[PDB]
């Protein structure tokens, strides 16, 4: 039903828009893909933020078909 997500990590990190905007050193419009990327964010989507976030993708990776 639900799986771990970097945005949830953001929630865990308690990072607000100003801070997220700080994270957003990558094209935000890429997120706009969420229209169709509403799935758990792709690694490319995840990596850009995950790069900044103190959280390995490996641990983060949700190998869930859902």
């Amino acid at each position: 039903m639900i799986i771990n997500n970097l945005k949830l990590i953001r929630e865990k990190k308690k990072i607000s828009q100003s801070e997220l905007a700080a994270l957003l050193e990558v094209s935000r419009q890429t997120i706009n893909g969420i229209e169709k990327n509403k799935y758990n964010p792709s690694l490319q989507l995840a990596l850009k933020i995950a790069y900044y976030l103190n959280t390995p993708l490996e641990d983060i990776f949700q190998w869930q078909p859902e």
